[PDB]
């Protein structure tokens, strides 16, 4: 007295073998500078 | 059973003997002013 259902399939999700990761760059933004404004708090920074 | 093809020629590529060096100049840009903007980093250049 048990009913069961299954799903199965094959697919490819990976970067290109030749020169793949070169297409991406990661950019991080710092937010600390003299005489600046942060919209998070709306306050001056060391000025 | 060897194949070989060659290219040969002559030309002139040189700077003029009469005061040639006077026609060119080099300008070096610097980023050291006080109270300026750094466009590479996006912050005030050392306060």
């Amino acid at each position: 007295l048990v009913n069961r259902t299954t799903l199965w399939g094959s697919a490819i999700n990976d970067m290109h073998p030749r020169n793949g990761a070169d297409y991406f760059t990661r950019v991080t933004l710092t937010m600390a500078k003299k005489g600046g404004l942060n919209f998070i708090s709306g306050d001056t920074i060391d000025a």
